[PDB]
């Protein structure tokens, strides 16, 4: 009915032994997209740009709901509460609801504007449950629900890009009608609600490792291996010789080892200390990145590697680490205290630092004429008996990716971090029915082109399960926490300011409990 | 349904052998308050003042019900039924109700205002039923339900404090985000209740003692105990002696007895007659205060004492009496005439004087040489022994406050009179829900800031039970009872005037029966 609520406002947590549900309500505004029409875009649509730039695809008049971010759930006390307790976590089940639909009429005379209540316009909406459309959640987008439960957002346009030749179409790419889905109709007192059941996916590492993979051995036992120490006996010509030595707790650089760290890919170092930069622009000719089919894409973030050496924090890779941006910062040429870079120091007891070699290999065959020559390992693929760690999800970050759908591929997990799915939860499309205006009283037969000026506004919840995984250590000394800091400031982190404005001040990860290896 | 009320006007009072209930119904108006945004709050904010009155905050866009005062539910008759005829009461029975809500959008040209219904907009109600927000009831605000059932009141906008140093906030302070609770959306057609069972509280002593601690004695009959009356035998030297005498009816103050006044805390003396007065400012130099992390807070209004002696009615302690203003009066700076003075005249049988020292002490040895010395005391903490009263209510009065959550409490009846409860009625939150204008037809991620104008009305009815503990007195003659006066005036007193103004034109306490100690 249209005098009756369609739903309730829903917006908490509950924390029951090693499940956390959460649930989250936000308030939402749709406008007509296109009006009301699929467009073509290119990269020609846009202006032209270079090879590595172009593009083929379309803009559809539908808009989406995504929730892909965990502050969409987790407030930063309920993050703080789940990073400082458990080693793991998962997402186990979704519940999503979509209520107190109001669909609102513009009109605009000379120098007013009049908005009206329209009782008997239709919202559609549906989910992709078979996942046949192209899947743009999972490229780290804006338009998500608002980490503050109190801000109103819009809902962002759907489109998406097929294959292309320059600005041109080939013969195989495809175009997709979103009206050619079953969906479901809502007047003002119709609500929408879906269940979904997440694919079994390990659980994310919460933790870092308090051993480096260079130091398992017992410090105070030899091993029973052997190794060559000397090849000349001493200063002269003709001293060739062969020595070898026990390894041991004085020589640990030698020990025989079972495990090596995990694949590299080289990246550029770039200092925050700006002095001690190369004057010279490097930011696209010295970026790591891959090809396909002739176009140049940027490695970013690229393999799962440590951001720095110990001490030095003040490098980072060029385009190796999530960057976010503080509130209110623009989009073009923003200097570096407008910005928020992660790194993932923690896992350099198992990943190598991504701005240095893998390490070296013999490059000939000495003998007795030519010397033993080694060479710059700059890129490692995967070798049998390496181990490795994935990156940090982080409170700002993404939660899940859909896999590719293809023949082969190795550690799905994605590499802006969060969980790799082959079904994920699906994208939900929704748009304003569109109402024409009055017609012409003698027949046509084109397309009507004059429409009512029309949106719409209403409340989403999204509800998750997710499992804990819960740490048994047996360390004795404390462990590093997430912390507020005590010392006096003008406003409090996690809050809004004097003019309303909710501001989250550092991106927080998930790390701070220790396991061995 | 649109056309169909949510629920009827309920107000009366049913008298039930030892039960009371009372029922209340108004009609209430919210408009959008912060244009839907949280904003912090300081000194800083309000233009900054002295170290005493400095404090960081935040207020928020809802609103709450607050009905913590007697007349929001007794009639003045209602009232004087009560007082006459009962030495006791207290609450043990709520039920509450919010119903025939209506939401209204405003829409204002360049010279009309137009005032038009939403029928598809909500309000947002919820009870803080776990007590986990800043309990702002209990600091005898402003906003309750009026006293006459006509008037029609507008909801109070609900703010909060946490720690603060000077304007600025530290580590520990808390932000609360009122949209991470759950709570029930109402469109036009929808009600809201919920009821409360209150607390176990001991009754209101609605009596005045008709004897007076230090004459509990047989008047007629000695003691068999003996006091020291003389130490030197008469004039000259070496005059040294001990006698002792039988405490008896002749000399009262002498006697011994088992139980002495309560404790005190010395205010300063003003007099309704100036010229009595000293010509000096002395409001806050005069003044008894305490101290907290180095702030001073006027002791207001303190301990229960007695406001003055026998025939001393024209002196007041300095702030240690609930002052009300009368109907019309000012906020600033108004005089005498214009406010309302209690004096808590009927517990001098039991309470020290406030404007008094509690009495005199040794200070020294005796010997022959330094004479006996005594010294006052202005400030005399709870004693083994000790009885009081606790100070009277009112019918502009408050009910309830709530006990801070702490360690260790003494005796916590609230100083401004009423029932202190661990878990008190809870507070009750309302909001418009926000309805978004227009968005732009392409995406933007920044958070709405253009709202259309709204406000909400409605009805909302509060019933309590009271339990009433009866007088049973042997008393021959009759006793005070509260009444009118019958000498003819311009109005009626507790009535509207000829323009529509409802005043009450004096405090009225609750102890008129009297009962032995």
């Amino acid at each position: 009915g249209v005098g009756s609520s369609s739903g309730n406002w829903h917006c908490d947590s509950q924390w029951l032994g090693d499940r956390v549900i959460t649930t989250s309500t936000r308030t939402w505004a749709l406008p007509t997209y296109n009006n009301h029409l699929y467009k073509q875009i290119s990269n020609s649509t846009s202006g032209g740009s270079s090879n590595d730039n172009a593009y083929f695809g379309y803009s559809t008049p539908w808009g989406y709901f995504d929730f892909n971010r965990f502050h969409c759930h987790f407030s930063p006390r309920d993050w703080q509460r789940l990073i400082n307790n458990n080693w793991g976590f998962r997402p186990k089940r979704l519940n999503f609801k979509l209520f107190n639909i109001q669909v609102k009429e513009v009109t605009d005379n000379n120098g007013v504007k009049t908005i009206a209540n329209n009782l008997t316009s239709t919202v559609q909406v549906f989910t992709d449950s078979d996942y046949q459309l192209p899947y743009v959640l999972g490229s780290a987008h804006e338009g998500c629900l608002p980490p503050f439960p109190a801000d109103v957002f819009m809902i962002p346009q759907y489109g998406y890009l097929t294959l292309n030749d320059g600005s041109q179409a080939v013969g195989r790419s495809s175009f997709y009608c979103l009206e050619y889905f079953p969906s479901q109709m809502l007047r003002t007192g119709n609500n929408f609600q879906f269940s979904y059941e997440f694919e079994n996916v390990p659980f994310h590492s919460s933790y870092a490792h308090s051993q480096s993979l260079d130091r398992l051995m017992n410090p105070l036992i030899d091993q029973y291996l052997y190794y060559l120490s000397k090849t000349i006996n001493g200063s002269g010509q003709n001293q060739q010789t062969l020595k070898f030595s026990v390894a041991g707790p004085s020589n640990m650089a030698v020990q025989g080892r079972n495990y090596i760290p995990g694949p590299s890919y080289r990246q550029q170092r770039v200092s925050t200390t700006v002095t001690q930069n190369n004057n010279s622009e490097f930011a696209w000719p010295g970026a790591s990145s891959w090809a396909l089919n002739g176009r140049n894409s940027l490695m970013n973030p690229g393999p799962a590697m440590a951001s720095h050496k110990e001490g030095e924090d003040r490098f980072f890779p060029l385009s190796g680490s999530l960057i976010f941006g503080k509130q209110g910062t623009g989009r073009d040429n923003v200097d570096a205290d407008k910005v928020m870079i992660t790194n993932e120091e923690e896992i350099k007891t198992t990943n190598p630092v991504a701005t240095e070699s893998y390490g070296q290999v013999a490059t000939n065959h000495q003998s007795a004429k030519a010397q033993a020559q080694t060479g710059w390992v700059q890129n490692q693929g995967i070798l049998p008996g390496m181990v490795w760690q994935d990156r940090d999800v982080y409170l700002q970050g993404p939660i899940w990716a859909k896999i590719p759908h293809t023949d082969g591929n190795f550690h799905p997990s994605p590499l802006m971090g969060g969980f790799g799915m082959k079904h994920p939860p699906p994208q939900i499309l929704i748009k304003n029915t569109p109402v024409p205006a009055d017609p012409p009283t003698a027949f046509n037969k084109d397309k009507l082109n004059s429409f009512i000026t029309q949106y719409s506004t209403g409340q989403v919840s999204v509800e998750i399960e997710w499992e804990l995984q819960k740490e048994n250590s047996k360390r004795w000394n404390p462990e590093i926490q997430y912390t507020s800091n005590y010392y006096k400031s003008n406003n409090v982190e996690f809050a809004v300011n004097t003019e309303g404005v909710y501001s989250e001040p550092r991106p927080i990860g998930t790390r701070y409990l220790t396991r061995n290896l």
